[PDB]
């Protein structure tokens, strides 16, 4: 009851799973960070916790920085580094899109600097040069 509680393998987020190497036997009443797989970054608490040999569940995954890059690098705007897409990253990193040396944002457009997260950007368009 006390002392006999060891809980199981640890249940995984969406397309996430622990920040190591899923366990078969773990120990009673231990937590671990959580983390998913690819470019992938959760959101929540990747720290779960086993009870009474049964676990909780972890967060929730949120796609990557995966912004379009046949449009981005298509019309004429890249990344702030400037090296053709560069449009990637870990969803909670800044992706600053730079309207391409010349062409100036055609105002319908959304914003250069912003947040990647559940694979969004709000990549604008720009026009000029």
């Amino acid at each position: 009851e006390a002392e006999f509680g060891k809980c199981g393998p640890p249940p995984p987020i969406d397309n996430g799973d622990i920040t190591s190497f899923p366990l078969s036997v773990y120990a009673p009443a231990s937590s671990v960070e959580y983390q998913c797989q690819n470019l992938y970054q959760l959101e929540g608490n990747k720290r779960i916790t086993c009870r009474n040999g049964q676990w909780s569940e972890p967060p929730k995954c949120l796609h990557p920085c995966v912004i379009s890059r046949e449009i981005m690098e298509n019309y004429n705007i890249a990344l702030r580094w400037t090296a053709k897409q560069k449009l990637y990253s870990r969803t909670g990193e800044s992706v600053e899109f730079v309207c391409k040396r010349g062409y100036r944002l055609s105002s319908r457009s959304h914003t250069l600097r912003t947040t990647c997260w559940d694979g969004k950007l709000e990549y604008p368009t720009c026009a000029k040069r």
